[PDB]
């Protein structure tokens, strides 16, 4: 029937009203330290936000004034038209060649039926240009993202190289903090012989009464150089270590911002690039809309004139259109479209 | 199915939940309550205003379509039925339904204007929305910095009690070797005494030598004894705190993985509230168009224009009705 | 060899195949995790969505093919039995035909539009399987990175395992050099001491010597031996340890063998599935040419049109019987 | 026949999409450090998998709609208006002069079966136009890759050289492993006489005591230097020896990405030169097959208009244009182009 490119119309749209939503919400966090692409990347996103914004306050529920409130404006008069031929059928229904005053009457009045229908496709005339013009700033502001400073081409490429970094730099300061505590051992070890040399130094020192003091001397001295050696070797090593867990900090939540950097630009992308590929169908499909009515309304203008010549009341019925048999589908089709509301 | 109800389910969950601190706040929390608030400004805005607008704005168009219209349809329609056969604009009886025709037109453009100024009235506190989520999620990435860095000292704390481990190991069988240089010492301390008071002092300076490196040997293990005693003791306390903080800032963890969970489901549902009120609008703007029918139903012809206005007047009544009782 | 079968069947073997951490979990194995989940993503958007298209595209293809082609096939085919000679645009019998026409090649419209669209709607699956796809490769190199830092890790560990075994020969070689010290000082310091209180009424330190020489071979044989015996016993431990590092990594390269062939099923899985992917888009666009045929078919003249398109619809829906039963 | 080289063209055109799926599947990993030729044949790659991806996703099942479809379109009218004209024979089998209207409707659905055929040679036209810009972009993206820095000419070479240059590192490392295995026995025993001439040498000097206790301080200095030299050459022999199996570790992983990248350079050529040396197969039989519908062309419109012009209706029977064992042959054509599907 007519009602699948109603439907297949409103569709197309309503995808849209729902992805320039997928547009509007992603947006990604200003980070610790900003990167290059960061500031150039933004722009070209608010570009593809402020035009989403004509979609979500001023095209959105405008698209809703086409497809259904065209369809059931065009019922509210064929609704009317049916009645008003049907009750002017009991009192002439003969009456042929432009004669008497209610055919001409019927005449001027599907004429204005003609201009409703007429009026109808200008409705949706209105509504697929302004449908269209934002569809080429929609698209100016995303195809931006394809050609230069682009977000896959460059910055998922970049920002995949830079988590590639930061995991050697997190592997590289494990691989580290592994060696440092291998080292810290022989630091430990060192102080507590150290302890020992020097406390047997002196005690050789002094209970020989120093008649033996060149190489107790020389113990308490490798002592004291020992006790040095691993005190100041375990300060370093454990400040050492407290660096590297404080790098490996850093760039554990630098590695976050640009898993969460990434997620967001491939939905933008991903979003964008669906919300271009779903409007060629949305402008097809209401081009065929519009001249859906637009054919309907020179049908009924065809009828309309073939009344005008010289059309009879019953041949009116002998017509598919002005029956029961189209106004029977069409009340399902404005079903339809309160089913779309 | 019915996208008010949606709108009330999600507001009901922004204005219900206010999520608590952790144990130590840090500097964003509080701002973090700033980017909720005033979602809670706004989500009560919505069902104290624009709820009250969206169930006053349906009695003013099911009321008045019930007495005004349906009387104001019968009387063009008794007027169609007075004389079908009437014509022109200048006569009488059509006068006498333009009238009331170009009245009733007139009388719905007022509630067209209304219900116009409430798509601007949704049109501001959509954006509005959109902006307070935004703000939103552009705060609830500090919670997962802070979680990510406090899994960094879990990880440090677990490096630095394993390395006390290993150190309580090692002095350990290092104070096997103190205890074992008092033992030693002791014994050849006795061994030089007793060599000396054996041979009567002529074995002088070798017993002398032995008793020598036996006190040397038992003061220095004995002092080697105590520092790694004391050691010992320094790093099981240091293996209790850094426990102890390992425990607590895993807490930590839970509650911030917590305020992260609300803020995550704070966010998806004005997520779903954006589309809900897309799809608001797109019924609220067919019902302004179908306001707008009835005013471009002002429409007078020349010949009868009863019954090509006032059955498209009370369809589009109907239509307005079915919609409007299921808005109900 | 049916190639609808085929691709349900691998991405069902992609459905069942997750796999396992190894002990230590590494810092990709989240990533890994992640491209396998999106490729299981991927593989159930398939089984779930184009998989019921597949299966429900065909008796859209039948029952419209089954009546309501038919009926117009046995209306245009009494159209010219009874009546083989009419012509002229304005002729009844042939306004008949091009009325049935248009209702058919014009209701068949959406079922082709569908059709058509689903090449689209397998093409984005096809971008998405090959996007699943070599995240999943670049994710399954490290498999075999840590698989050769295992090997040389197990390398490392048999060389220090050896010398160690080296270390502790020459150890227990060293004993017997600090056992014979501690014989020869403990009898030069008997024999030392007995040569002093022998000449105690003169002067003797050349005999004061010998007990030197043999108190300071036992201190230092006594010490030396206690310390080769602990780095014996070191030496054992760190043989025990390195023994266990290699059992754990022999038992990790070989879960890490199991994961490797775990991915490289599912990327040869996703391999044939590509391929045949392509051998039904071979049929998919013979399908979509079937139904372009139809617009091809729309094309009506103006003198008996039976004759003209009608057994052209006949042969071309009847190859389409053929190819909708070939698939199911 | 008239089927064998569609199914000629068909297995070109398979063959074509084969390998270049095999294109494709070919993706090599990053290594840890980025040589010289990979930042080239990153993009010499991507490239050519983008104008190879136009294969993937329409103009490789847009070939397939060239032969396998326009076979099926063709005997929709070829199986159907030999019939047509069978009905034809009951009433004028012999009326020749174009004197009736049914032997000038025969003359019409013979010119309408002309512009069929022509219209699918159109298809095909079009179809072929795609193949050849399709090939001649292949060609292009061939061109520079195995010219402009080879992959197999220069980077297959020099990954060899470098799988040498890692093979003879790595046995150079295990060699000097193998001598610090022999310097770490040599320095325990070192640490080993060290530790008991040190204490014999303060058990010594504190015994002693005179020029005996001189040469006692010494044989204790060369003691505690034994020791500290002992234990500082096992220290640094173990630092060497991790350090060095570090390197085994890095030099083993670079030979196994190099011979990764070797697998899929090997791949990479021997898919696009069997893509390069096919698609000129691929377009010449399907030019073979655009022409051998030409001469169905000009071979239908001769008979067109003899069958105006001057033939008999029993005249139809006799050619075999229309002819019904040539016709079984192309009803074998239509199931031969259904097994290709």
């Amino acid at each position: 029937p007519t009602q699948q490119t109603t439907q297949s119309a409103f569709l197309a749209t309503t995808v849209i009203t729902a992805q320039c939503h997928a547009i509007l919400n992603t947006q990604f966090t200003p980070p610790t330290v900003k990167p290059d692409w960061f500031d150039d990347l933004s722009k070209k996103l608010d570009s593809a936000k402020l035009v989403a914004k004509q979609w979500i306050d001023d095209l959105g529920p405008q698209v809703s004034a086409s497809i259904p409130s065209s369809v059931i404006n065009f019922d509210a008069t064929f609704q009317a038209s049916i009645d008003a031929i049907h009750e002017l059928y009991k009192a002439d229904p003969t009456a042929s060649g432009k004669d008497n005053t209610t055919v001409q009457q019927a005449s001027q009045i599907m004429t204005a039926l003609s201009s409703q229908v007429s009026g109808i496709e200008a409705t949706v005339k209105g509504m697929n240009k302004e449908l269209s013009d934002w569809g080429v700033k929609m698209q100016a502001a995303h195809d931006d993202l394809v050609n230069g400073a682009t977000n896959i081409q460059k910055t998922i490429i970049d920002l995949q190289t830079d988590i590639e970094s930061m995991n050697n730099a997190i592997d590289n300061n494990r691989a580290a903090i592994e060696k440092l505590n291998k080292d810290l051992v022989y630091a430990q070890v060192a102080v507590g012989v150290g302890i020992f040399m020097l406390v047997a130094g002196v005690a050789l020192t002094v209970a020989t009464a120093g008649t033996a003091a060149a190489v107790s001397g020389g113990i308490a001295a490798v002592g004291a150089a020992s006790i040095i050696a691993g005190g100041v070797t375990w300060g370093v090593l454990q400040n050492q270590i407290d660096d590297d867990y404080d790098s490996i900090a850093q760039e554990q939540k630098q590695k976050a911002e640009d898993q969460q950097q990434i997620i967001a630009l491939q939905g933008l992308s991903n979003a964008s690039s669906a919300v271009v590929s779903a409007i060629e169908t949305s402008t097809s499909v209401l081009s065929d809309f519009e001249t859906t009515w637009t054919v309907f309304g020179n049908e009924l203008d065809d009828v309309v004139t073939k009344l005008n010549n010289g059309a009879s009341m019953q041949s009116i019925i002998m017509e598919k259109v002005m029956s029961d048999a189209a106004k029977n589908e069409w009340d399902d089709a404005v079903e339809l479209a309160k089913q779309l509301a």
